[PDB]
């Protein structure tokens, strides 16, 4: 259904941003930063085996109370790497990164502003666990996740690998015209009834577009695309992944809706991690 | 076609439900022939230690002899632990070895069998003995578990498998075959149903052939503990379906029911369900 | 999602029909009856074998001038038992079952129901004009609306010996509209709730065309279908219509089959009970 | 089609009612909490292109003393007391003429609960401050989401004197999730679908915003409308509301409707009622 | 978005489908018609409306046929007042918009299309009858099949004044077909799926009915809407008549609408765009 | 409704072939190893309510020798040879296969791993021509969907086939189906793939031994195909594709307005004068 492949690679659309785009931003994170962090971790029960879990609590958004999961596995080195998973569940259900020997930082998105906010402060939260490795702090999400890093691998400081996955949040404006499913529905809906409101929702959504943080963006990331991709289509991926400023690659599943690479992409990441990292 | 909300029996009933049965006379004696044919090959299970980025979990690529001595294929992942004995969960589904870390994260060794019937039901009972084979398995702590295909599956294992000692059965497929058909149209009870609309002659001879494979027949028989799962608003699995087996279930038995949910049951809420109960029991 | 099978073979609910059901049916066949049926065949050149097929114009409801198909076996037999087949009327080629069983096949094009029954007990008058029809062996049959209809003219034509009734339309509205959201019960329905004051007299209209009434009336014989899981039209309604039908008669029940009814095997099933009706 | 309890069943159905112990105490202290500020209506004329209606964006005081708005829609009639009807939703000015065209003022409120029932009480309260409104002939009206509020604002207002309560949401939310897999009542399905342990409090939760209730306490005059197959907000669900409902009441029943109700015949019967009730 | 790009759709001038007695044909069915006199009728009808007076009307359309609409009449001091003609009829209440802005609204009930577009050529003759109406300031409106009707009558009627034409069927019918799979559109593949050779005379006759031809033809100003997201009445058949049109024009575009159009916005565009016309 | 290449495209669409260095010595191999068992066709009258036809139960060695089941009708007519319709497609009831009996041919149809199902295909043209009152010289091959396809191979893999009719085919231009529809059948490559992302390469390299095209531009065999313009489960690009191949004398009925039920009964029609045509 979307553009063909030779051409989602030289797809470049312009861009749509505000003049304060960095104020505002720059101005958001600074309010927050007024507030100290303050991680604290709190070992959890848990009848895992491989893991240990811990409660962690920090200041996000305005200094609220924000909380995560910490999972480290139960092994020999004192200091580890660590991928900051955004989204939530139980615990049993982020085993990846840890059974591949990552400490794993999992924050559930609890308005955008807000979000993207928490989510930089959960990677100084991981960044202040003893055993984290700083040196490998990754920030990983898929679709609304995928989205969210994206934002945090141009707004964090600590943050050195970026892995997103069919992410949501990107070149709205085409979304919109290709696809009639949730989430970016949720916008021609609104549109649908509000018919007035079409430039300002617009603008309002530049600031949170992940193309426009792309961008900005300079550290080494992995992307994914499911060619079939109809929640997250295709041209909305390319348009961000072709304008991210760091290195950078692609993983292309042509045969694959929103679930992307699935498995396969978990071994992909796993990979180039390690090629990185070395 | 899915059915809006609850569409099966009321609770208080689906507790009471007990349907009659259907067997041939030879049920016994067709099990029990068609393992002794595949037992006169020997198992030869051999483990071959993979090349794996996993860091907590060992990982074996198994091959063992089932159904009439062919080479069937499982992974083998055993967690990083101090213990000379584990205990061992054999899951009936292969994907990657990591989309199997539940089981090896909470202590147990994991034994993943890649999955007619008369095939797949001898293989899995054999899947039991490979992973009994291996020498860190504790062997009197050998669980079977599945959900769907693999729920119905492994009920049958519980019936004929000498070295399974527990079972863990969620939203079990391959039961109550007759009542599934007039419940509900999806598949996969409904290519029973595409097969009956077809062949409007064969009534008697379909549902007397299935009566071989009906987890409800094997329940009936199966003596080791158990731990059930069922969704009330599973509409490919529904719920009269799995009571009926769950109800006839002979041995030790819990259930644990899911009001709100589809076919995913009670999912990685049920999961920590089955950890505990296993703890339970074992301990 | 019916009523269970005990209860089906056992359900008569009550009828409903105007004081004028009668007056009005044998008002329209007279009325229609005024203009000659005025039969025409016309061999057809055909790149069939083993049949002849004829294009056949008659005389209808109310003189007009309606179209069907005659197909007939090439066969030894100076006279041959007929189906008048109910339903457009495609392709010749597409009616081969009956004369393929030895019978003589009228197949009337359909084009409200006033009219369409009205052509309908005309089609067997114009099939009986065949000199190589045997009229005391002119079946009609029909299935969906064409079982309704067939139903229809069970009671409302003399000429007519025996019947085939599969999956019939056109019976027990009130019952249909509460259990189906399908295509054709449907139409009722929406109808209805866009004209929420119309009910009376939607109802009392429909009685006039309701298979459940001429059931009640019709003396032939007759062979029933119906399928357990058929939500076009539902069990009741069928059973309603087969337990009220006041001639001789059976019915195969297909448990598993939802409106393509007992399909080639109830055909088969057709053709054994005219077997053993006419011997 | 039909999907829930037969009418005979659902005339009689009155289930057993959750409710904690501080129902009551709940509400009277949210009540209390949202007065302690005052009301101050704003009413602003505005530019507009009705000719047979004059239009205020009205400014009020609700949950909290948060600035809520609303519509003033008033009829141009030579009368200096006019009845008033509260419809709950906001649109154009242009989609709320039914009741001034039938010469009733209309206050048409912008619309967790907690803060949606508080600000609707007080919406009430912003109408009746309007100089022209009859205030012994308040009216408070609401369909969906709208009907739920409504039918808690006839428990909650001191000023309100009759309820229109069509096709209403937030009613009896446990029976609701196990008929219907539609949004609204979905999204509670899809919460306990995930957080399995929760089920209990979900329901306790709920409880604070049931419209059976509500029903229970109201002692206002009430008609009420339901959808036979409506799937949306099933028939027993706005039974039980209606069946305790402890004012003066009727409901009217349409039997081939979904959600859209009794549409536009509803309307037409509101009119009546009101008429009847008010002389 | 499904159809041609916006910068595409602007200049979507396909090549016309007409025959050669298009004119012929619709000057003899409307000669044919005036041939019996309208006749209109209006009887004030008993109503709770307050700023509404409504008459039931009857006047002679096709071939002489009782027609029947009803005619709202907002109560305005002025002697004279402008007039909307709207084509679709439900309860009176439902038009409550045109007379709300000062405009007296005849709507009427659509019962083939030959016995449409000429009842509806006379409904203008109908509603210019009434003594209250301005002449000079009769306007045509419909939606849907009501724009496509508006649309006919634009270039048929001497008497209406101007068009308001919102997401109109009838357009295009041949490109209609191979981009959408909907109702309405998709009787017409339905048939032609069946009906394999009958595709020259379907679309010949069709031609005359198509609002592209009608347009081509219109010479009173006009106001269209298309939805580019509609999937009924798809964007290039809308642009295909409205580019076509003869008169003088304007188009409102809404992007992220399907077959509602711009709904209540557009409402008011229509208020605004006749104000300036007729000032 | 329309969703593929516009018909102008379409009438020139020819796309690359992929096949193996092997495809000839794969299927002369599979051929050869079938008929290393004797065909031993049977026949046994059945009996039957129909009056103008007779109706046999055929058996047959197909794949490696296994017995194969078949109907055959034929029509009762003076002539002492018929010429013959191999209909590929349940087999269900003999009543339903009146069509080509009625019309003067005699009917063999036989009960439908596409190795296995090609080559009981093929033998089951062999067993076919073996019943006496058969004309060789007018045995005529025919499916549609999956029997379309079937027949399809066989125009390339049989002897003693002289004409084909080939509707709606499935079984051609595996890489594009696949990236037109989501339908069954082709989607349920499209589903192994979504989960093997790997097997890629391996899945068109073995579906290339069953393409459609791939035996198009090998059969040499008079053709009558259909295709319709709306069909989302056999899309017309994939239908084209073989159709362009088709190195035999061709025709193609396009029906606009269809989805997969084609021409219906007005191409059926179209397939006896085609063969009327033909023969004489």
């Amino acid at each position: 259904f979307d553009l063909p492949l030779e051409e989602l690679k030289k797809y470049r659309p312009e861009r749509y941003e505000e003049k304060d785009f960095d104020e505002f931003w720059e101005e958001t994170l600074a309010e927050s930063e007024k507030f100290p962090l303050d991680p604290v971790f709190e070992r959890m029960e848990s009848h895992l085996k491989t893991v240990e879990a811990y409660d962690v609590t920090f200041s996000g958004y305005r200094g609220q109370r924000i909380k995560g999961w910490l999972l480290v596995p139960k092994l020999e080195e004192e200091k580890l790497p660590c991928v900051v998973q955004y989204i939530r569940g139980f615990p049993h259900d982020w085993l990846f990164w840890p059974s591949m020997g990552y400490i794993c930082f999992v924050m559930d998105t609890r308005y955008y502003r807000r979000v993207f906010t928490d989510a930089v402060r959960a990677v100084e939260a991981a960044a202040s666990f003893p055993q984290v490795d700083q040196e490998r702090i990754v920030i990983a999400g898929g679709s609304q996740g995928g989205g969210i890093a994206l934002a945090v691998s141009a707004l964090s400081k600590k943050a050195k690998a970026l892995l997103c996955d069919v992410p949501f949040l990107c070149h709205f404006r085409r979304a919109v015209q290709l696809v009639d499913t949730h989430p970016y529905a949720e916008i021609t809906n609104f549109l649908k009834t509000h018919r007035d409101k079409e430039e300002i929702v617009f603008r309002t959504l530049s600031y949170f577009d992940g193309v426009n943080f792309a961008a900005r963006a300079k550290i080494p990331a992995l992307f994914s695309v499911g060619l079939m991709d109809n929640i997250c289509p295709p041209s909305t991926v390319f348009a961000a992944y072709n304008y991210y400023a760091g290195p950078k690659e692609i993983r292309i599943y042509p045969y694959n809706n929103h679930e992307g690479g699935g498995s396969f992409q978990a071994v992909e990441q796993v990979k180039f991690l390690k090629k990185l990292f070395e």
